[PDB]
């Protein structure tokens, strides 16, 4: 046991709840993890690897990021910012992949999965890119019941990690979608609470939120600090009763521990 997660120890105790965490460091390649291969659901973290996967296919279908998309009233979920200011409307795919990733839009991840061919087309894009790990199940809202147990839809937080930091400084997508990828990222408008809390606040981030049941709160980021290399940061968190509230305090303390030890 290191410093580091002897504090994530006791923040995970004092919490209540079941906290994950995986860090890369990729100036050593070095890597910081807490119940980093126990499954955890991913709620809307999962978002990303659909964006990723539309992505993906725009490499091959070079204008599919400007294809219109029609939103429905039947499209609607349980979490629709976006796109409900377009029903009866359209919105391309690029304009859904940002309201997804920057505003957790859900219905904006169902158009996502829907140009994947469904949860199968998603998963196999993780599995295209290495990830043995990621499992998408579900549709939107199902996918955040994030029933205690449940494998569907979850990932753990060395997979998710790895995935990230191969999606955004590794190559696993082409050039133009890397970095498209990241400035999405970096424009989330739903992360001030969580990672970005803990942080320096100089340090530049961009990060994808989730949450669900169980009062699951979850972040995962890709951090650049000034002067050192980027580093990949997944933090997860669970509770015990179904109608826990949230707890994005936890990340931005996991985020500010993990800083430390750096
Ligand atoms: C702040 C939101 C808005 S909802 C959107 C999605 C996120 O992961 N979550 C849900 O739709 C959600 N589903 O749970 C229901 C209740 C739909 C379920 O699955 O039964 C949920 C629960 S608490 C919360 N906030 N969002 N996610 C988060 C996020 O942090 O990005």
């Amino acid at each position: 046991t290191s410093a580091v997660q002897q504090k994530l120890a006791a923040l995970e105790k004092s919490s209540g709840g079941r906290l994950g965490v995986a860090l890369i460091d990729t100036a050593d390649n070095t890597q910081v993890l807490y119940r980093g291969d126990e499954r955890f659901p991913m709620c809307g973290t999962s978002k990303v690897m659909a964006a990723a996967a539309v992505l993906k296919q725009s490499e091959t279908q070079k204008q599919l990021l400007n294809q219109p998309v029609e939103i429905k009233p039947a499209d609607l979920v349980n979490y629709n910012p976006i796109a409900e200011k377009h029903v009866n409307g359209t919105m391309t795919l690029a304009e859904l992949s940002a309201a997804a990733l920057q505003y957790s839009d859900n219905t904006a991840m169902n158009k996502l999965i829907a140009q994947l061919g469904g949860p199968g087309g998603v998963t196999a894009f993780a599995r295209a890119i290495g990830d043995e790990t990621f499992r998408l199940d579900r549709t939107e809202s199902t996918l955040n019941t994030a029933i205690p147990g449940d494998p569907r839809d979850t990932t753990t937080p060395r997979a998710m990690a790895q995935t990230l930091r191969q999606l955004t400084l590794g190559h696993a997508l082409g050039e133009t979608q890397r970095a498209q990828l990241v400035t999405w990222l970096k424009g989330n408008t739903t992360g001030a609470a969580s990672i970005r809390a803990g942080l320096p606040t100089s340090w530049t981030v961009g990060d994808k939120t989730g949450s669900g049941d169980y009062g699951t709160t979850n972040d995962i980021a890709v951090i650049w600090p000034q002067g050192r290399a980027p580093l990949v940061l997944v933090t997860y968190f669970t509770q015990p009763q179904q109608n826990a509230e949230s707890r994005r305090d936890v990340l931005a303390s996991a985020a500010r521990i993990i800083a430390e030890g750096l």
